[PDB]
């Protein structure tokens, strides 16, 4: 596990794709980590998988909407 600190989930995203419409801190901070292929990001702590994301898309909008009953996205780690 050990990805409960923020820096620890960026460090997974070494080859995202540059030009992506959501940054690979935006997706950090939202509790995804990289699972290093496409634009597939997966959450540390719930493990729904989210890929195909498109401009003007909120990271953490669309993983509550994946996750209504997320630990992270439901403030277990604040
Ligand atoms: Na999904
Ligand atoms: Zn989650």
């Amino acid at each position: 596990e050990e990805f409960v600190e923020e820096f620890n989930r960026l460090k997974t995203f070494a080859n995202f794709p540059s030009g992506s419409p959501v940054s690979a801190s935006t997706l950090a901070r939202a509790g995804f980590l990289y699972t290093g292929e496409g634009d597939t990001v997966r959450c540390f702590s719930c493990h729904a998988a989210v890929d195909r994301w498109q401009y003007g898309d909120s990271a953490v909008g669309r993983h509550r909407k994946e996750s209504p009953n997320c630990r992270f996205i439901n403030g277990f780690y604040l």
